[PDB]
């Protein structure tokens, strides 16, 4: 079953039926004001901090996704009413036709019902901290129609906790006041004239309004049947205390075929509402704002475009996965329909990894997040697991430290400089979170040295998940994954030091890497099963062996052994063959197998998790891309693509009855074979899977990699591919890459010509604005 | 307008119309399992800790109070369905007749609709950690009817925060399994076989069941129209992960006039469900359990009964206010429809005050809370503002200390011993929260000494509310109220030391009290306005003077000046006359006047609060009873009763359109004259107003006071009262008190006779089980 389709021409996902088994969401905003909106217009907005500056409310994890940003239409001759979004009124789908088009930073809602055509486009314009509701109403009937429009948003008390609890305080913390076409919401305890005021305005001069939620909705009614909408007029309520809303109403008389256009604006700050309601009265200003949003992504998408034999890959890489990846980098991981309170700010390992994905499209935000992470690192070398970047924008101990967080930052910083050429970044002085300062280069060495220190007696990095927090504590237990990650970070740093001429560091870290490789190859390989173990308990018992009954094969250790470059080709192929044989499924690769069924605290919390769920036997998406990278390094492009196709949401567009979640977004995890809901995808949007998937496909399958001295093209594709084409923008120059595979191999470059001239090695960075033809022949 | 009436005979409040403007709630449970339930069956249950052991979910502060404990009935011949409680199905009130009877620790729901009579009694039986749903269905039509019943509860993830957020974890933290007539809910991460398991069972053998919320309710539906109920059968769902519910269904065939009875049981712990569903199959066991709940309160109510000319006073004192007061002592202040997360445990000043109210009815719980408070006190002498008694059941600094918390404990402990005669309690060794131990007596001296130390240069106690937390910080600013409270606590302690023969302490604290009185009479009286000021800013500016434009007269300082016994009769009368003239309203006494309109941090956060709201000009209920006590000490019974009648919820039974909240419960505050909603009552049930109101009426208006050596009867009533009667149980003996007022005075005892013999002074404690006639003649 399917509920929509991909519109490649307009870069939108079209939902043709609104009764989807779950809310399919989209993100509005590219700067500070953000809105998480569903195909049923359910959702909320926040400014900068989802935890402390929520703008409109949200009652999560319920059968309905309310409240939202709704527009109710009413036929004043009959009293009939409906919403432009299907919910909350939920007019019969046998009577009304709904369509939702989720685009990049905008969502279009459409409803055709009983002679009235209505469209509503929600988007956050660049340059403003507000959301525009561009509404168009057309009378498609043969008679004069009188239609009233009502907006609705329930204003938040700003702190999520204040919306969820402590109402003894929050119910008396705000008030509403009215001025022509503007409901002004005052957070009374927040004296900042900007952050302490919200508003809902209309470009039309209202006939009525409501600032009190209980008056608009009415007693024993909810968003599905507001009293104001039913009776055809608001109560013109506005007062201090209790729950507030932003409802503006206007009646329109439409001749047959006549259409009208107007807008509502939800925003923050005194003075902005009166200004924008006037500004957008000239619809040309709305169109101009929308055009800027289209341009924003056109510019980004154009920096990497691919044309290959795989339509699913092309569709996702050329738009959706880039979009999801950058969304993570810009908005972080704590504002969705799943993350709705508590954790806020930046997760160290999450953003460190996310930031490696789109420096080619958004270098400024990538640099910002990297600086945030460097500022969130302590002198010891590790990073604060969870912190608010605003804290350090001009601290926990080793017990709460997660052994891998800081290491992910190394490859990411190296990639950022490779991409932008900002080599001076390494000399920039950045303060440590716990006092003092050091250059970016030294921050990096502090991270590498930390992991070299925190190892066991056999030379393996400490790290094991004891509690329910996905954190590799240092309280006992060694992790194969951390050692492999350390090796990878070391290889990256070695290349850097070599490029910078830091001979002393080259020797130091080459030696360190050498010791890591020897220790891993000696202690982590299981020659009975033919794979790498997950690690060892604090008592020295190997976890992930061929002799154990549960948790024998682990995805993370085996994929990273190869991705890092530590594993030999021989062990790499066998380990990945075990991954394929024991972990592959039509929905993607399982994290481990068999699932754990016996609680064992020496192994970790994973033994206390349901089978086929989360860390215990589920298809955890994040590590899947690592398997693709591993396969490309082994030269098995067909194997890599088998894995890619299985996880690609695009290919599951017509199995929603099983997947449930959005077919345009990667999710945190899919229920594994051991759970009765095997196949159901959970937690779309804010997952590191998107950044890694984008990175894996662009840099390893398609094989396009920026470097310190040149651009490399070394693809690993399915042998049956006749070739493919990529448009890559790097350091201000364009590279039109054409890959030819006449001998039908998977990997191996026979020749590369730059502008008609054969070259050997990487492509040197060309002049600013230059357009270069690059022909790569595999063989 | 009214929505019900008081049924004095059955000690229940009868709601005859369910479309009340707000949820009118009741509390089920007397031991550890508690349920906050509304007249629409909305609400939730928790075990011991509302924060960490919630049993069923609750979506607060919304237009509907859901979810709840619902029973849906369906006519299987027509497909029509409705709930026994009006909501959530909300059958037209022109078609169905609903009645709800809230009783002491039980609630009866009734629905008469289209030939079917149904009753549902919810109550938590003593001895079990569960809630019984006693259901009776009767066919009152002239034809055979086939009716199906469905239960519904949405199981909580136990931690309130886990229900509200962090679903990335909680959605995979539980599961359901089914056994005949029992849905077993497993909190997977809680290994305790008792606390880590909930259940919903039925005495009947089910025809179908549902453990998955999404299957019972169905897609794009909610509690108002469950798919299972509409289709007439559950889907027999049960699995791990996602949201769970407890739905058991059974179809019944009823002959005309035939009725059936069965029960659902919501509870905690493995093994209990199978046991209780079987136990209650014999309805006699349900009746026996209900009888125990009636007995529980019959015993308590009988210990103090009054018959006076004031029906409102009698109705409330004989049942409702005692009930509300004891509810606060037993369940604390953090579980209602307003307090739904965050703060949990015990508020020091809240419980210290609450515990003075019902030692005559529940001495065991009173003693327990007193010990909790003593354990929550630090060596320095102050108490932890908010703490969990379980923490100390076998710490903040002076910056987070609230200057009055510990002082309230003194009069409360003295009262407890006076009431029970447990003089040995003073010698009991109790550990301080921050290490070490001392006798109860010494704990008390530590509190008194602390306040003597933390005073200003003029001798007034430090204390002023700087932030939004109702805490009198010691960071600068002096409080009249704290000094008066200190004096009151000192007078109480002096009487104690005198009784115990501690001459040295008698001299020490008499001297301390003397200094407090001199300092207050010298610096806190405003001879221009004729009242006591609120206090002084850290800069020495008096707050609450006749010359100021805002916040001139304050209720707390003026009432306590008299209640404490510090103020002279002359200043007392004038100060209280100012209270009457400037603060009295038909809804009760305002906290201060005029309201503040200019932010002034030297004065406190009150200057940043909306006018007529909370601390700034609202009718804050808590201090109102202090005014009654003050008036009785001044001998003005008519004035005291004017105040009592104005705040008494009972007298507002027919002005619900203005009051909104329950007419049987005191609330935290009523909107003041300065707010447009003046008259609206906010936050019923968990307010110290109930304990203080009970204490004020029983001990001061009716004037019955237990003492260390005898029982005192010194009433202060309206002059037109011909007299009144009280039945008082004290230390195992009964005192049948008859007060005669032939000369129509307000206060002053001419004579007192004990069992026919005239006596002078207090009534000596009589023999256990004795019944004594006490005749008091005023004159
Ligand atoms: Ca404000
Ligand atoms: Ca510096
Ligand atoms: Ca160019
Ligand atoms: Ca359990
Ligand atoms: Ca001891
Ligand atoms: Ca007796």
């Amino acid at each position: 079953m399917k509920y929509g389709y991909f519109d490649n021409d307009n870069r939108e996902y079209v939902i043709t039926r609104p009764d989807v088994p779950a809310p399919w969401t989209n993100y509005l905003g590219t700067e500070k004001f953000c809105t998480v909106i569903s195909h049923n217009a359910g959702g909320y907005s926040f400014y900068n901090s989802p935890e402390y500056n929520r703008v409109t409310k949200f009652r999560p994890n319920a059968t309905f996704d309310r409240p939202g940003h709704y527009v109710y239409l009413r036929d004043d001759d009959s009293g009939d009413y409906w919403s432009i979004s299907w919910q909350p009124v939920a007019k019969s789908l046998d009577e009304a036709q709904y369509q939702i088009r989720h685009g990049l930073s905008y969502s279009k809602f459409q409803c055709d019902y009983n002679g009235i055509h209505a469209r509503k486009t929600l988007f956050v314009p660049k340059g403003e901290d507000a959301e525009i509701w561009d509404v168009v109403i057309k009378n498609t009937s043969d008679q004069v129609r009188t239609i009233s429009a009502f907006s609705f948003v329930e204003f938040s008390f700003s702190h999520i906790q204040s919306d969820n609890q402590n109402h003894q305080m929050s119910l008396y913390s705000a008030g509403t006041a009215y001025r022509p076409g503007l409901i002004e919401y005052d957070l009374y305890y927040n004296t900042d004239d900007f952050e302490g005021f919200y508003y809902l305005a209309s470009t039309f001069d209202p006939d009525s309004y409501d600032g009190q939620r209980d008056r608009f909705l009415g007693l024993y009614r909810d968003e599905a049947n507001p009293l104001a909408v039913e009776q055809g007029r608001c109560s013109n309520s506005a007062q201090t205390c209790y729950n507030h809303c932003g409802s503006l109403h206007k009646q329109f008389t439409l001749q047959p075929g006549e259409e009208i256009r107007f807008a509502y604006i939800l925003g923050i700050g005194k003075g902005n509402g009166e200004r924008l309601r006037e500004h957008y009265q000239d619809v040309a200003n709305i169109d101009a704002a929308f055009a800027a949003i289209k341009a924003h992504w056109d510019e980004r998408c154009a920096k990497f475009q691919v044309k290959s034999p795989n339509q699913g890959l092309d569709t996702m890489i050329n738009a959706w996965t880039l979009y999801q990846a950058e969304t993570c980098v810009v908005w972080s991981r704590f504002a969705s329909f799943i993350e709705v309170g508590g954790r806020t700010g930046l997760g160290y390992r999450d953003t460190a990894q996310d930031a490696i994905s789109v420096p080619h499209a958004n270098p400024e935000m990538t640099r910002k997040r990297i600086v945030d992470l460097l500022r969130g690192q302590v002198k010891a070398g590790y990073g604060l697991h969870l912190f608010d970047p605003d804290w350090f924008d001009p601290i926990h101990g080793i017990k709460d430290t997660c052994s891998d967080d800081h290491l992910w930052l190394i490859p990411t910083i190296c990639k950022y400089v490779m991409e932008t050429g900002e080599t001076s970044f390494f000399d920039q002085m950045i303060p440590y979170a716990d006092g003092g300062e050091a250059s970016v280069y030294e921050h990096m060495k502090a991270a590498l040295d930390f992991s070299a220190e925190y190892v066991g007696q056999t030379g393996i990095c400490k790290g094991l998940r004891a509690d329910w927090n996905d954190c590799l504590n240092l309280g006992g237990g060694e992790s194969s994954m951390v050692s492999f990650l350390h090796f990878w970070a070391l290889q990256e740093f070695i290349d850097l030091a070599k490029f910078l001429g830091k001979d002393q560091d080259v020797n130091t870290y080459t030696e360190m890497a050498a010791n890591v490789r020897e220790a891993c190859e000696t202690h982590l390989w299981d020659d009975e099963g033919g794979w790498y173990i997950r690690g060892l308990t604090k008592n020295g018992d190997k976890i992930g062996t061929a002799q154990q009954q549960e948790g024998r094969v682990h995805l993370e250790s085996n994929t990273l052994a190869v991705l890092s470059g530590l594993a030999s080709q021989e062990r790499g192929e066998q380990a990945m063959d075990a991954v394929d044989e024991h972990l592959f499924s039509p929905y993607g690769l399982h994290l481990n197998a068999p699932s754990f069924s016996t609680p064992n605290d020496d192994i970790g919390f994973v033994t206390r998790v349901y089978q086929g769920v989360k860390e215990n036997g589920a298809i955890f998406s994040h590590p899947n891309p690592w398997a693709w990278v591993a396969e490309t390094k082994l030269g098995r492009g067909d194997r890599a693509m088998k894995f890619y196709d299985a996880l690609n949401p695009y290919n599951q567009n017509d199995i929603i009855e099983k997947r449930i979640a959005e077919p345009y977004s990667y999710v945190q995890f899919i229920m594994g074979r051991d759970h009765q809901d095997h196949g159901r995808a959970n937690h779309p949007w804010l997952t590191g899977t998107s950044g890694w998937a984008y990175f894996a496909v662009t840099n390893y399958i398609l094989g396009v990699q920026s470097g310190f001295t040149g651009l490399s093209v070394d693809p690993c594709i399915p042998s049956d591919w006749p070739g493919f084409e990529v448009t890559r923008q790097w350091r201000g120059a364009t590279y039109h890459i054409q890959v030819e595979n006449p001998d039908h191999v998977s990997k191996g470059v026979k020749s590369i010509t730059l502008n008609g001239a054969p070259i050997q090695g990487r492509i040197p960075p060309q002049a600013q604005g230059s357009d270069n033809q690059v022909v790569v022949v595999l063989g």
